[PDB]
C-alpha cells in the first residue's frame, strides 16, 4: 500500500564497503541509485569504477530484482553536485528530446525500471557550480513531459512500465520556482526531502528534520516553515496528491562544536564551527551516533516537544548533533498514515548499519 524508497550511494562500494547484496530488499519498495551525471545534455554513467565497471553496483542491481521480482530499482539523474547540466537539457524540445532519450537508453542498457530526476533546483539554490534561468519554472514542466513520453512510448516497446518520479527541495521556494500542481499528473510519486532544514552552513545548532515549527527557534533568515509538516502541507497546497507525497527521512546527523550551553542544553546556540563526523567532519551516520554517541561518552540525548526532535549535547567540547531519532520517526510515520501519503523515502541506506530507523519504517508502512 505505501512505498518505502531506499536512496543507495554508488560511493557506498568504497569506504563504507557497503553494496547492493548488502541491502535487506525485503525492507523496501524502491532503490533510487544515487547519481547518474549529465555530460553533453545526456544522462551519463557516473562513476566508472563501481557503475558498470569495478565494483558492478549494476549487475548486482540486476542480480537482486531476479531474487525481488517486485523491487523496482531507478536511476536518480543529479544530486547537489551533479545539477549544472539540468538548465540546458530542459530549454529547448531537441536538447529535451536528446535528454529523454538518453536517460531510456541508460535504464534498457543498465536493467532499470524508471528514472528519479534530482534537480537542485530549479530557477534558484543549489552548489556553487549549479546553473539557472527563469525559465526553469517551466522548462521543469516541459522535461517531465519529453521523459514520460519517451519511457511511456519504450515501455510499450519493451513489454514493461518504466516509472518516472523526482526528488522535491523542503524549501518551499522551490513550489515558487515550479508547476507542482502540472508536473504533478506526470510522475509516479514525489520524493519531498523533509529534511536539511539546519546543518553547518549555520554557525548556530538546529534541528535537520523537526517535525512541526518551534517558534523559540529564532535565529536570523531560518523560516518558520523550515520543518516537516509545513513542507507536506505546502506541497498538497502547491498541488501534489497525498497518495503520490512521500516524506523524506535522513538516516545521518549533523554535528556543531563549541556550542554554548545557554539553557536549553546546546540547541539553537552559536557554535565554533563542524563537529566529529563518520566519512568527513560534521556529518555522522545513524550508525556511528547508536554505537559511539547515543547517550555516551560525554553526550547526553534531549528532547524538544514542541519540535518532536531529539539532540545530543556533549557540555564538555559543547558538540550539538541533531539525528533522527526512532520517538521523531514515529510520530513521521503516523502522520503519513492519517495524511494518506505516499510512504516513506531517506538518505540515505548505507547510514544504519543496525538498520534500527530501516526496520521502524519497514515494519510501519509494509
Ligand atoms: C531550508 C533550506 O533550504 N536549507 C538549505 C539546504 O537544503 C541546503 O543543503 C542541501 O540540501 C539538499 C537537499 O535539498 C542536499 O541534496 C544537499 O546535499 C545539501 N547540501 C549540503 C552542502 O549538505 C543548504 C546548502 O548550503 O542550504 C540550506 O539553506
Amino acid at each position: 500500500s505505501y512505498r518505502v524508497v531506499a536512496y543507495y550511494i554508488s560511493w557506498g562500494a568504497y569506504g563504507r564497503s557497503y553494496f547492493p547484496s548488502d541491502i535487506d530488499y525485503s525492507k523496501v519498495t524502491h532503490i533510487n541509485y544515487a547519481f547518474a551525471n549529465i555530460k553533453d545534455g545526456e544522462v551519463v554513467v557516473g562513476d566508472p569504477g563501481v557503475d558498470d565497471g569495478g565494483k558492478n553496483n549494476f549487475t548486482a542491481l540486476r542480480k537482486a530484482k531476479k531474487a525481488h521480482p517486485h523491487l523496482r530499482n531507478l536511476i536518480s539523474v543529479g544530486g547537489w553536485s551533479w545539477s549544472s547540466g539540468f538548465s540546458d537539457a530542459a530549454a529547448t524540445p531537441e536538447a529535451r528530446k536528446r535528454f529523454a532519450d538518453s536517460a531510456v537508453a541508460f535504464i534498457r542498457k543498465y536493467g532499470f525500471d524508471g528514472v528519479d530526476i534530482n534537480w537542485e533546483y530549479p530557477v534558484e539554490g543549489g552548489a556553487e557550480n549549479m546553473k539557472h534561468r527563469p525559465e526553469d519554472k517551466q522548462n521543469y514542466t516541459l522535461l517531465t513531459r519529453s521523459l514520460r513520453e519517451a519511457l511511456d512510448t519504450a515501455g510499450k516497446a519493451d513489454g514493461k512500465y518504466y516509472e518516472l518520479t523526482t526528488a522535491v527541495w523542503g524549501n518551499d521556494k522551490f513550489i515558487a520556482n515550479t508547476e507542482m500542481d502540472k508536473v504533478s499528473r506526470d510522475f509516479d510519486f514525489i520524493n519531498v526531502m523533509s529534511y536539511d532544514f539546519n546543518g553547518t552552513w549555520n554557525k548556530f545548532s538546529g534541528h535537520n528534520a523537526p517535525f512541526v515549527n518551534d517558534p523559540a527557534y529564532d535565529k536570523p533568515g531560518i523560516g518558520k516553515t523550515f520543518n516537516v509538516v509545513s513542507a507536506v502541507e505546502a506541497y498538497l497546497k502547491a498541488g501534489v496528491p497525498a497518495d503520490k507525497l512521500v516524506v523524506g527521512v535522513p538516516l545521518y546527523g549533523y554535528s556543531w562544536k563549541g556550542c554554548a550551553a545557554g539553557e536549553r542544553n546546546g540547541e539553537y546556540q552559536d557554535c565554533n564551527g563542524k563537529g566529529r563526523g563518520t566519512w568527513e567532519d560534521g556529518n555522522l551516520d545513524f550508525t556511528d551516533i547508536e554505537k559511539n554517541l547515543l547517550n555516551k561518552k560525554g553526550f547526553k540525548r534531549y528532547w524538544n516537544d514542541t519540535a518532536k526532535a531529539a539532540y545530543l549535547y556533549n557540555a564538555e567540547t559543547g558538540e550539538f548533533v541533531t539525528y533522527e531519532d526512532p520517538q521523531a520517526l514515529k510520530i513521521k510515520l503516523d502522520y503519513i498514515k492519517s495524511k494518506g501519503l505516499g510512504g516513506a523515502m531517506y538518505w540515505e541506506i548505507t547510514a544504519d548499519r543496525k538498520q534500527t530507523l530501516v526496520n521502524l519504517i519497514a515494519d510501519e508502512l509494509l
